[PDB]
């Protein structure tokens, strides 16, 4: 170990954001839960340990999805997490798209 | 500061989000890639090429011009992703940039 | 082999099938990942193209566990001197399977 | 002013296109030799936009061979001074074709 990474995954719609990473501190999660709506919360779950936020009453179009990704990337960069890679898929039957963002420590 | 550029085809619709994006950078891209129009909430620049059709090769050329234009302005490419929507027949690609500072 | 070797790790779901390509991938790295991935079974070697393959036949990874699998692979490989450079993913509507690729370069 | 390169690969049959004004023909020839070796043909030049295109009409690549093609391209380019920065991919359900893009920078 000693090489911590972070994965943020975002599925739409409705928006469901998950954050995974062994060195991810709750204080980082709390900073992002204030940025993303700009009083919805991230809930913690184990195996694998992660934080999950669902915006049940929200619908994001392409522009607002771009804004969500940007706020996450900017918030995490300020916390010492650098963006290294991303990927995305769209599921034709559910009509949902999922995007993953991978970060490394500097 | 970071920047997200999103490009949907077809017709081409290019959106650029990032508070630190200069209007001078936007103008350089306009000449490289009709104009980008500014809109608030969220603050962004949007260019729509209604009378244009870009095939796979021209989509690659559009991405390259955007990346090269932004690199010269101090924005480094960090990641990308893409999806194709089977019902609309449209594909959307995102390009993420970070400042070299 | 002018300037530094590379790796490609591909993962298809479901069931999870992980493939690792790259001539410079040492068997010691493959063993470390074998211990890591279930925590988040062995890799078998096949030629033409040379690669390591692991199947988890009795497993069904939801989206969260897919993210955990990618993270364990990235972290394991980073500790071994392999830096993540890019990723991509597709979903096949007819098979219902998604495939994600992770590309690494030497430090 | 900074040169970048985009390599796009569509399957099946495999069609590889390379765009980037600063791409040397020596680099094109190197990849021309590497790509068939990864799966075991030439790249043709076309204008508007200027690019190199290779076909393998008599070939059908499974997911493993697609990974091998991407890896050979990345490794070949890295030796030529091109660093991998990003990738993306889509699958078209009606044509049954998948397209992957690989972006490289000289820096
Ligand atoms: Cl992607
Ligand atoms: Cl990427
Ligand atoms: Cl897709
Ligand atoms: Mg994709
Ligand atoms: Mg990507
Ligand atoms: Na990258």
């Amino acid at each position: 170990s000693h090489m911590p990474n972070l994965c943020v995954s975002a599925t739409f719609n409705p928006p469901v954001i998950t954050m995974l990473g062994s060195a991810l501190r709750e204080e980082t999660v709390k900073l992002l839960e204030q940025r993303i709506p700009t009083p919805v919360k991230f809930l913690f779950y184990p195996n694998p340990d992660h934080w999950r936020m669902e915006l049940s009453q929200h619908f994001c179009d392409d522009l607002h999805k771009s804004a969500v990704f940007l706020t996450i990337i900017e918030g995490l960069e300020g916390e010492g997490w650098n963006l290294r890679a991303s990927n995305s898929i769209r599921d034709s039957e559910s009509g949902k798209d999922t995007t993953k963002l991978f970060f490394a420590r500097r």
